[PDB]
């Protein structure tokens, strides 16, 4: 049982929940690989059994009546069919657990408040689009964002999978050049040239919302144009830097991850988009200032008349703070839900305290919980953390092409 | 099967083959990663010794030579006759540099080859220890043009207690427990402050009172030594445009000299071997001054800046911290005392990683310690996957001698 210390307060806890760690991680006694982004059949019944036990534990209902009853049914279902179906309440329970188990998510204080749309009877990419359109409408909610997941049919042998080829439901185009440089978002150059390959008339803008490439089983993807009124965006302005608006920056309201695989009780859902609301550093620090993303830092510094000729002026740090200010200001003025990294980390510390008493610990990935600016100014920096894998879970998966 | 490592800013991919040589074991398992935790027999002495001797003879292009096997035999024979062995002077220099080179938590390692090694393994007493330490401070400080150095005191050996420096650094500010339970001065130094008083030091009552040294010779109580004031170079903190900042009365010292770590070379242990370089500005401006459990000045500065401190979304904390770090950089430059900002230091560390990939096939690095505590993703090391592991020679933590 690893001892874990908080260095701001001096308090000590023990992560006994780590003792239940499932699939192995990438680290060994000889070397730590914790900073890497991607870590390098009656088994279905062992995973389903454990998940069923998880479910009845939470509702205080282990070891009586409906517990064993549900245990025999999954056995019989897998015996007769090779797989099984989750009850709607279990699907709801599994989706919230997978979020609760996500070591890289700093917003898990919200994990109990999640709206689950059950799309396991979807039949075509046409239907997907209507589902995705329903999700976006619900989650966006005129700017009062609501956490939501839409769960499409599970993987089954013999047939292809449902897949959303985009990494997010809302992404901006990345247009290559005669000279290699990119207009738009460099992170989406690949899917941009895919969408263009499947017939999408490209734009000429820095912030063109890409179409969706949606894949029903055993069929090639189909392009769908997202209804422009369904995509809520926020023009970025600064509260006092009048010229900031003239930079023409914008970002969208809804962060909806559409390329991760949801795994519950041994079942796999390769199409299960989930959405919450943004922490402001995600937009203002990573999306806008990463060198391989929009890389706007020096343009803002020039406008601020900062001395970009010496690193020790801290011009980078100054421009970054004002970009993050512009993001928070713009989203608040638009009445679109957003949370700053100070508020989010303080709530995560509360979440850790809750999870200590509820489960004996919390899987947390320090490198991803600590925000990309002002790290040691937040309480999570001074909190030791233990990282490990539990099921239900959101897993990474290969791109479908 | 060597770890593949990606840089996400550029797209580069390398393989850390050096990691396959990790001489000891860390805290992680395939079950769980503990990377974020702060604190993670003749035959076995011989095999450590043999490995270090192999390293040294490789470095001087004498691998497998007459002199190489001769040294191996000399060490085998001394361990059999005495239980231990003595390093040659050139082996100690090589081993101290390698220990720095191998330190996973040091972002300053582009400098590792430029290290001045003072051999004090002949030191006899705590009074001689104090004289060696004073000369280290004088050489390293160099009137503000700082020079990296280490002074190596006698090794742990059978029959005798250890040399120990009780202070965690050679220069440290007292922390006076008080009665709100509050601390005046540096809260990190409350324990050592109380030990100094208990050992005859007449305390002060300021926030920046330089501590005396508590020096321990083999099998003796520690002995208290005051640092000659003209050896301790300090920098008053001012801000280039916020003129009220000087009235805070803040100061920091020029020389970061870690004095409580253990230096291990070929199985030999040097419990006393203080080493010093020069500061990265975030160490002072962000950690020492802004940590809630250190001087904790952030809110006071933000109030003086007229920032709105009743809402987090004003980013008042971020804005005050940036100006504190500016103050440190400006003040050390004004004083002509070496200091490196977090952008230049992380840029130089990336070149070190590239140098090391060609030289050794990798580089042990602790991502959480390498990425600066402010502006993390604005520096190139944020975007660089790293592999953490333990090579020897090495600097190691050791328990406090009390
Ligand atoms: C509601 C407010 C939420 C906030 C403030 C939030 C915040 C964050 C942040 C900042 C990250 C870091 C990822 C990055 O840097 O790109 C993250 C990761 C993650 N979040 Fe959340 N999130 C929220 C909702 C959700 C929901 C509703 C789910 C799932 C049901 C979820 C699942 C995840 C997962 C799986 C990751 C890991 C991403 C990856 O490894 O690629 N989050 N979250
Ligand atoms: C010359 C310029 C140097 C710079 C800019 C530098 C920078 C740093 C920084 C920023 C840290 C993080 C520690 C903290 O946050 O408190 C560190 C750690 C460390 N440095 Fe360096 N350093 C330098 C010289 C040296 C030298 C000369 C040595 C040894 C000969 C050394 C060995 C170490 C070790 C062992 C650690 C780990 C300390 C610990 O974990 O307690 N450094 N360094
Ligand atoms: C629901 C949600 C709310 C929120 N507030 N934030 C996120 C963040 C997810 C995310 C994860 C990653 C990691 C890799 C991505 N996949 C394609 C490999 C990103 F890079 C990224 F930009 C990104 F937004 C999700
Ligand atoms: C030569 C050198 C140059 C430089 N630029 N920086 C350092 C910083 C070392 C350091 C390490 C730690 C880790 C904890 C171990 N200690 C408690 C025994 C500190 F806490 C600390 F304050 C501290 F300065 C050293
Ligand atoms: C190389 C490094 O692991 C990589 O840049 C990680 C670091 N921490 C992160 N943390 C978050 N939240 N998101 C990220 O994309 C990353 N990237
Ligand atoms: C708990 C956490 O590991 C701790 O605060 C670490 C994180 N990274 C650090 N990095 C550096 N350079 N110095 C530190 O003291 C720490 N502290
Ligand atoms: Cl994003
Ligand atoms: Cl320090
Ligand atoms: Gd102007
Ligand atoms: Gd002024
Ligand atoms: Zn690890």
């Amino acid at each position: 049982f690893p001892r874990v210390k908080n260095w701001e307060v001096g308090s000590i806890t023990y992560d006994t929940l780590s003792a239940q760690a499932q699939q192995d991680g990438p680290c060994t006694p000889r070397r730590c690989l914790g900073s890497l982004v991607f870590p390098r059949p009656e088994q279905l019944l062992s995973q389903a059994r454990d998940f069923i036990n998880q479910y009845y534990s939470s509702i205080k209902r282990s070891g009586s009546q409906a517990h064993e009853q549900r245990l025999q049914e999954v056995e019989a279902e897998v015996a007769a069919t090779g797989t099984y179906q989750l009850r709607e309440s279990e699907l709801v329970f599994g989706a919230k657990q997978a979020w609760r188990n996500a070591p890289r998510c700093v917003g898990r204080i919200q994990w109990g408040k999640l709206q689950v749309f059950d799309a396991r009877d979807c039949r075509s990419a046409q239907e997907m689009f209507t589902y995705i359109c329903n999700h976006i409408k619900y989650a966006t909610n005129r700017g009062n964002l609501r956490s939501a997941i839409t769960v499409f049919p599970q993987r089954c042998p013999g047939r292809g999978d449902f897949r959303i080829w985009n990494s997010q439901l809302v992404r901006y185009a990345g247009y290559r050049q005669q000279d290699g440089s990119v207009r738009g978002d460099p992170a989406n150059v690949e899917i941009t040239e895919l969408c263009i390959q499947h017939g999408w008339t490209p734009g000429n803008g820095r912030f063109d919302v890409l179409p969706l490439l949606l894949q029903a089983p055993d069929e090639p993807p189909e392009l769908f144009l997202l209804p422009p009124e369904l995509v809520l965006e926020v023009p970025l302005e600064h509260p006092t830097l009048e010229w900031f608006a003239a930079l023409g920056l914008r970002w969208y309201a809804l962060p909806a991850v559409s390329n991760m695989l949801l795994e519950i009780g041994g079942l796999e859902f390769p199409a299960a988009p989930f959405s919450g609301w943004y922490m402001s550093t995600e937009i203002g620090t990573r999306n806008l200032c990463d060198p391989h993303r929009y890389n706007i830092l020096e343009d803002v510094a020039v406008c601020m008349d900062l001395d970009t000729r010496t690193t020790s002026s801290l011009w980078k740090d100054k421009a970054a703070v004002e970009i993050n200010v512009a993001v928070l200001h713009s989203y608040q003025l638009a009445k679109v839900t957003i949370v700053d990294h100070h508020a989010a980390t303080a709530s995560f510390m509360k979440h850790l305290e809750n999870e200590q008493k509820a489960r004996g610990g919390c899987p947390a990935d320090w490198a991803w919980i600590v925000p990309p600016i002002s790290g040691s100014l937040t309480p999570v920096f001074h909190q030791e953390m233990v990282n490990y894998f539990l099921s239900p879970a959101f897993r990474y998966q290969p791109d479908p092409w």
